């Protein structure tokens, strides 16, 4: 699912 609060710090790997 979208990072929304861990996505963006995630981004490329668990949320776009």
């Amino acid at each position: 699912a979208p990072s929304n609060v861990l996505s963006t710090l995630l981004h490329g790997r668990a949320c776009v």
